[PDB]
This record gives structure tokens, C-alpha cells and sequence, in this order.
């Protein structure tokens, strides 16, 4: 019902798509939710669509300074997050021969290093506040599938899974758990506006289950991972893709 | 709310340990729970302990006739299951050199074949009633770890995972999902009664978080897998072990 | 010759298909090869195809007595195996609704329990002769894919993988390693003669590299696993399928 | 033995440890080997040590210009590589609270981005010649274990695995395969000089097999992956750790 009442959750990349849906679900669970995105206008719209439980604070997760200020404002408002959802990422469609060093560095910088910058500051905030926290990072089932046209992205998401596995070991002693979710193809705004939108016919045929994946399919799983019901799960990756791959 | 209100769930091996806790949790969730176990007296006491939401029906999962009777009665009383939790198993402690054909067959027959027998009848019942269904099978993280002193058991639990993956593919078109859970070492009645009770020191040493795993640790995850929140998950395995291994 | 010179390798189910190709390759590697199969005449033909390094001994891997005689004969011929290749299995094509308990037991009985019977006697033979040993079991990438029309088979192969992981733990102390190979679809005598033959179009599309898999593709990896180059590998599963799934 | 006659292989980070051992083994297989390292003097000594067809060319894998120079010289000397082994990396020991952005960026930059830089150039070279190549990247079993005191490293190596899985898909059409190897703790010169050297006691106890892993244990597996025996394997990860974890 309101299992998250009295908890504070930060969701990055929450202006639209999966992050917005995650933010909305955690608010419905009762959490105070910080809606954060590099898109300030989008973050405000998202927090407004969710209601009084949500506040928009813009941040670029690849900018250490931006992240510092984000967490400072959160500390001032709430006394510190209990839940971190690392959702922000660029989701590119780049043919392998167009994957040059500039592109590679860009994706690694945001998707992987940004995830570290945010996790560093966030779990540090959890520990300072004596809170038994939950870190939930959004990876991708492309890591299992080896999906084409996103080579740097697949590398980055593999980095996120590796990071999650190491982090669980490092933070268990502080009563913090770290888990990852690997969504399959999801009909988010970002995917709808991308060449990946064209993959739905193929992917749906490969799924065990019918229909296009929706942001809510992922949000509802993250809800579980943020709850006390998942307290014995740490260092794990949960795959949510209607059966496209098996993990 | 009580999210499982109006739903019927069958939990096998529910007289004690993880099974009883699963049954208790699903009832708390608002389900009508069929508490089934080969131990008829134990099944009765478990259902009594849980409340009016719970009904005991004894069954030997390795016995096709026993299982048929089980499901015939459930059909008569409820109109058919919505949720199947395959929990029943023998959990041995047997040195490799003592793993003979007789032992091997016994473990496979109950833990793997029994699981097929129940799932065959159970999913047929769902389909006949035209119900969206959820099949949740309890495996073991020994499949990932390669734990000694339980070779036949590890083999059988691998089979449960394999069966789960194939089942998800076969049943998705009928709106039935199938997932597995791999508990780590749990302080259940059965474990407390075996040499596995002495393995907690070594196991806790390997966990990211300290403490002995409890039946409720598993029950709470099964609750999630039984719910609408897990609807986009099928063919997957969720490892619940305080980080002893990483899946 | 060269590298397995002096070594004795037992290959079960080696009258045709992958088993035959494995036997041929290990002979080429220099091992004395025991070609075993339930089809006594097929085993004799397969040995003759290989030459002086092969002896045929009929055996039904699911029959404890037959396996016992098999190993007694091998001990006399060679002084005991150094290498066990568990290749025998039934590869069915069976729609889910046709998977009944009789079919399930048959598949489990041969593919999983037979695998146990042979490995029990084989590894016991290794230890009695004080030989370092190598156990290599052929599973299937269907365990990873959740391939339809073979539910009991996928369960059994999941069993073989779990057994492998446990066995590695049990036997390492005796300097015996145990690994598994998961072939993708292979154009073997058996597959040629079954409805799986029609799966090449779909499988090839999923492969990173094109072409129908051949028995030699598997035989050449088994060769590696049988050799000293693999000496630091135990408890592992090597997937050989031109990239249909990623392990 | 001479199975790589006529083939050219590049091994990065080959001045010592696993890299030098890999270089030595491929040379023994008959390949023309380019021994590359950032340690220019060490690379020279290692190539001269190996003799046979080995030549040294210094390069920093994280420096795009350095790598371009490396490959230009290889092309001039040999007509281009057939085999790429991505072995160079930094192996840190850093407590979590000492993992800051500078440390993180450096480990990602060399271990993950350096791997991309070299692979980009190396596979472009393969394709320019129309060769059916082999990419083999050395990851780490720390990705499976979530090992402490190397959070950025574990993330980087997960990235290498992800990269490998995507690359296999991208280059299959050009008949190039891409696989990864995950060594366990190995007694390389680097490790002997690291605080990681102190983990041997615990690790050997967790292994199914006895003894400290050696560079040769890894070199002999890479030899296999570079050969035609591995031709049907792509997108895969082979774990080589005497059974410390199970993959
Ligand atoms: N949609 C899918 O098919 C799918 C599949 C697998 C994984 N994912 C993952 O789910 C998450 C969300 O994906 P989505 O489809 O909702 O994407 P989306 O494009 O719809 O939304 C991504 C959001 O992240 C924000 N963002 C980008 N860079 C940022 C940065 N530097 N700092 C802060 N915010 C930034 C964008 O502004 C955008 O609002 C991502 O981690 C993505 O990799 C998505
Ligand atoms: N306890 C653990 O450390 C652990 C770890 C991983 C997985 N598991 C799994 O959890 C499940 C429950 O384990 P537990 O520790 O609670 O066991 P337990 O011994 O405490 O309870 C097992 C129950 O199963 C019943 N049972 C045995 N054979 C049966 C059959 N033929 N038909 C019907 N019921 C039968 C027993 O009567 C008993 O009531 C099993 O699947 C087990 O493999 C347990
Ligand atoms: N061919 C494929 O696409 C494929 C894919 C993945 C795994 N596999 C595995 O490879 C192995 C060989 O497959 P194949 O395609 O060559 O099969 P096949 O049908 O061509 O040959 C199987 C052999 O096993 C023998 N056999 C059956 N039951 C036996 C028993 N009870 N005792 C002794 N021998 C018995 C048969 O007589 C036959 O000679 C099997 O383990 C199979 O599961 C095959
Ligand atoms: N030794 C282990 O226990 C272990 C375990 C798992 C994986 N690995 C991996 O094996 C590989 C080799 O490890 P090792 O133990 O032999 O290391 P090592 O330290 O002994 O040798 C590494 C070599 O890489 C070179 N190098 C470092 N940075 C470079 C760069 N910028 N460009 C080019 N060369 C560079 C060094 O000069 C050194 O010669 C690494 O990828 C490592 O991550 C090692």
C-alpha cells in the first residue's frame, strides 16, 4: 500500500520513459521522490504529472559538480535518500562502423561513469545518514543478447552489471543492497523516437509473452526491489523482458 | 490492498519450512491457499496455523494418482488454481561416495519428476479454467555454487531451472508465466535438523550481508513473483541468498 | 596421434552423429577410444570407421548392469579410462501437450540418470586406477534458450549441467575435472532424421555466423577439453553454437 | 603445434605475466607474434626471450595515436593480424572508499576503452585483408564473484564481456569471432607484486583443484580459442579458475 511511506527515493533520467514510470510508481508506494534529469523542463513536467510527492531537481549525471549540488539539495530537503535508482542513460542506435572513439567515450561517460558518480555520492549520503539503503541500477537485456547497433551501450551496461556485483560486496556491511534490472525492448518515449522502435515486431515474436513492453512493466519490478520484500537480494540482476532471453 | 484477493494458490511441501512460510505469506496477500504436503498431519497443522484462508490436502508430488486427486479436489472447491508454487523436495546431505543409484533416483523422482507431475496437472488446470497463471518453482543456489554433499539434489535443481525455461516458452501463449527462485542456505526446520545446519558459518562468510537466511526471506520474494508486478517476467531465475553468489 | 597418446577415452552414444565425430577426433588425437552405444552393430561400424585405435562395446547407459559390464571390459582392455565423454541421449521432438509422464521418465532416465550411472562407474574406475581424469558431458544450448518442443529434454540437460558443477567440486581432490559442452543445432544423423531438421532456417538467422553446425564443430571442442590445455578448467560449461545464445 | 603457421597474432600487455605467456604459446603454435606493451623495453626483452617469429612493438592501448602507429607497423611488417588478444589492463587494489572519479576514469579508460581502441583498429585491419579473424579478450572471474577492493576494475571487465557479446554479433558476417576468457587469480608478476597476492590461500581453498594458477593455464586456453578447433564458438566467455566460480 504505502510500504515506502517515510522513505526518499532519487530516480535519475526520470523526465520520461522508464525513469518517469519508476518515479511515479515509487510515489504511489508512498515515497518522497526526487525526479532528476538533464532535461530540466522534462523533469518539471514529470514531477507535475506525478503530484505532490515528487520534486524535480535537474542534474547531468556525468558532471560530478552537477551531481554534488543535486545531492546537497536532497540532503537539505529530506535528510538523505533511502533508495537510488540509476536510470539515466543515452540509448543510441549506431551501426558498428559508426562506433568511433568519440561515440564510445560519450556512452561510457554517461551510462557507466555517470552511474558511478551518482552511486558514489548517493551511497555516501546513505551511509552518512545511517540509512539501510537500496541501490537499483537499470542495465539492459542487450548484455545477455549481444544486440547489434549499440556496441558501446552494451559494453556500458555490462559495466553497470559488473559495478553492481562489486558494489553489493562493498556495501553489504553498511546494510545497503545493490541490484540491477535488465529490461527488454520497452516502448518508452526514447525508444519510440529512435530507430530501435522498428525492432518491436521481431522482439515480440521472440518473446514468450505477447505485447510491447511498457515502462510500467519495469517500474513495478523496481518497486519490488526497493521494498522490504527484496531485503535478502543483493548483487543480483533481474531480467524483465517477457522471456526474450533467459536469466 | 490484499492483491491476491480472489486468487487460489497451491503450495507443495507446505507443512513446514519455506513452504509453510510461502503459504502464510500468500494467505496474508489475500489468496485462498491450498497447503499440500506428503505429511498429512503436518499439512493440517500448517493450514490451521495460517487461518481460514488455508486448506490442507495431503499429496505425494512423485505420485501421479496422488497429484490427480489433489487437483480434482482443488477444482471442486475453488474452480482451479491461479498460482502454483513448486516447493516440495527432499534436501539431502550425502557424501559423494554414498550417492548411489537408489539415492539418485529417489531425489530425481521427487525433486525433478514430482515437479513435472504437479506442473503438468496444475497448468492444465489453469488452462482448462482459462486462467492467467503463475508457476513459481523453488530451486537452489547450489546449482550456481556446485555445493558438495548433495550431487543428486544439485542435478535435480538444475533440471527444475531447465524445466522452468522451457515451460515459459510453452505456456506464454496461454498467459501463464513460469519462473524459479534459488534460495541460499535457509534456517528452515529441515536444515536445522540436518548437517546443513553446520554450514551457516561458511555460508555467512561468503554472503555480502550477515545473518542466517530465513524462510520469510524466500516467502516475500515468492509473493512478488505471484503478483501482477512480476507480469513481464517469465522464464527467469531469481537468486535470493544475501549475495553468496551472483546471478 | 600426439597428445592423448597412451590415454583411453570412453565415448557413449558414439555409433553415429556427434558421438562418432568425438570418438574419431580423440583417436586422431592419439587416444585409445572405446566406442559405446546401445546399438551394438552401430558401435561396431563406428569403431571400424575409426580404425585400430577404436574398440566397440555395446552398452545401455540407463541400465546399471550393462554399464557395469561395459567398465569391466574396458578395465581389462586398457587399465581404465582417463577420459569420459557422456554423449548418449535421446533427442526428442515433442509438442508440450504430448509431454506426458511416460515420455518425461524416459528422457530423464536416459539423458540424466544414465549420465549419472556412467559417471559413477567411470570416475570410480579412474580413482581405483589412480588416474587423473577428465569428464566431459554433452548438454545442449536449449538449456539457455528454453527451446520449445523438448521440455523433458531441456530439464534433463539442465540436470546434466547441475551434475557437472557438483561433480567438479566432489572430484577435484582426486585430480578429476568435470566440464560440460552445450552444442547448438548440429546437422547430425539424428537431427537429419527428425523434425529438428526444419529448424536450421530459424537457428541460422539467430547465429552470429552462418552455416549449419556440424558434428566436427563439437568434436573439436571436446578434443580441447580432453587435453592438457584445459587442465585449469573444471565445473564449467562451454557453449558451441555459432553465437545463437551468449554464455 | 604448427597449427598457427602463417598466422599473425597481436598480444597487448605482453611484456610479462599472462600476456607474455600467451605470446610464447602462440609463437610455439607457429604464429608470427607481435608482443606489444606500454613498457617498451619489457616488450623487446619478451619478444627476444620467445624467439621464434616474435617481434616487439610498444604501444599504450589507451592512446588512439599510439595504437594507430602500432597497427601501421604491423601491417607493413606482416600484412596484418589474424588474431587479436586483448590482454593489457591495470589490475588495482583499492578499498571502496578510495575509489574516486580519477581512479575510476583511469581504470575504465585503459581496461575498457583501451580494449575498444585496439579492437576497433585490429578488426578493421582483419577486414581490410578479408581474413577470418579471432578476437580474444582477457576479462576476469571477478565479474562473476563481485570481488572486493577493485570496484572500477570489476566494472571495466563486465564492460569487456558486454563488448565481446556485441562484437560477436557485429563481426560474424565478416567471419571474425569474438570471445572472452575470465582467469581466476593467477600468479603473474603483476599479482606477485600486488596486495592481491595475499588472496592465494583463500582462493586455493575455494578452488576445486589444487595449486596456484599460472600464466600458462591461461595461455593454453587462449591457444585453443585462436585455433580452428574453436571456429564454431563466438560471443562466448570461458572461465579458467580451477573451479573458483561456475560458469
Ligand atoms: N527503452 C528500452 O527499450 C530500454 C531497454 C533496456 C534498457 N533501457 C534503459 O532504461 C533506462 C531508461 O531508458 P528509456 O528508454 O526510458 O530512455 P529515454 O530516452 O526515453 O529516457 C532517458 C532519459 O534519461 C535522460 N538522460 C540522458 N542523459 C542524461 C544525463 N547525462 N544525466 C541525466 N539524465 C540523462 C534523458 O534526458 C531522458 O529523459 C536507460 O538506462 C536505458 O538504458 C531501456
Ligand atoms: N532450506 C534451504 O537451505 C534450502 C535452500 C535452497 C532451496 N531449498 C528448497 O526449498 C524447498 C523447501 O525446503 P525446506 O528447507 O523448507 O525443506 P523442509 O525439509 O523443512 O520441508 C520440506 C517439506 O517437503 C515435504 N515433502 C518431502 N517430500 C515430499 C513429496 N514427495 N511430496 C510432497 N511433500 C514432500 C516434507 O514433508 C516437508 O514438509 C525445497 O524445494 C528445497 O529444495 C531449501
Ligand atoms: N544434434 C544436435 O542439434 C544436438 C544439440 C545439442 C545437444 N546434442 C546432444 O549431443 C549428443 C548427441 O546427439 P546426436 O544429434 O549426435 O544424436 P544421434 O541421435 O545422432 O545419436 C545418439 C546416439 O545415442 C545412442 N543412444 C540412445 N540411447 C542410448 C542409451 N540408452 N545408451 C547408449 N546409447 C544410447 C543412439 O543409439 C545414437 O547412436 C546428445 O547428448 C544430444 O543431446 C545434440
Ligand atoms: N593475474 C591475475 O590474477 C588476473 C586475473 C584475472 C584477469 N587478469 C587479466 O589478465 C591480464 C594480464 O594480467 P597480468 O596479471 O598478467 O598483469 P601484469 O601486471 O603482470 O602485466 C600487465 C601488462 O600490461 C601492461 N600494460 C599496463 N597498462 C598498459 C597500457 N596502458 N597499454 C599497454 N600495456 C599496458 C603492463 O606494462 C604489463 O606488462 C589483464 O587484463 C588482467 O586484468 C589477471
Amino acid at each position: 500500500t504505502e510500504r515506502l511511506a517515510g522513505k526518499t527515493a532519487l530516480v535519475t533520467g526520470a523526465a520520461q520513459g522508464i525513469g518517469k514510470a519508476i518515479a511515479a510508481r515509487l510515489a504511489a508506494d508512498g515515497a518522497t521522490v526526487i525526479v532528476s534529469d538533464i532535461n530540466a523542463e522534462g523533469a518539471k513536467a514529470a514531477a507535475a504529472s506525478i503530484g505532490k510527492k515528487a520534486r524535480a531537481i535537474a542534474a547531468d549525471i556525468s558532471d560530478p559538480g552537477s551531481v554534488k549540488a543535486l545531492f546537497a539539495e536532497i540532503q537539505a530537503l529530506t535528510g538523505g535518500i533511502d533508495i537510488l535508482v540509476n536510470n539515466a542513460s543515452i540509448v543510441p542506435f549506431v551501426a558498428w562502423d559508426d562506433v568511433d572513439l568519440d561515440h564510445w567515450r560519450k556512452i561510457i561517460d554517461v551510462n557507466l561513469t555517470g552511474t558511478f558518480i551518482v552511486t558514489r555520492a548517493g551511497t555516501d549520503q546513505m551511509r552518512a545518514a545511517g540509512k539501510a539503503g537500496r541501490v537499483i541500477s537499470i542495465a539492459s537485456n542487450t548484455f545477455f543478447a549481444g544486440t547489434p547497433n549499440m556496441a558501446a551501450y552494451v559494453a556500458a551496461k555490462g559495466g553497470v552489471i559488473g559495478f553492481t556485483r562489486a558494489l553489493a560486496t562493498e556495501l553489504g556491511k553498511y546494510n545497503i543492497t545493490a541490484n540491477a534490472v535488465t529490461p527488454g525492448l520497452i516502448e518508452s518515449d526514447g525508444v519510440k523516437a529512435s530507430p530501435h522502435n522498428e525492432a518491436f515486431g521481431f522482439v515480440e515474436m521472440l518473446q514468450a509473452m505477447k505485447g510491447k513492453g511498457q515502462p510500467e512493466h519495469i517500474a513495478d519490478v523496481v518497486s519490488f526491489l526497493a521494498s522490504d520484500d527484496a531485503r535478502w537480494i543483493t548483487g543480483q540482476t533481474l531480467n524483465v523482458d517477457a522471456g526474450m532471453v533467459r536469466h
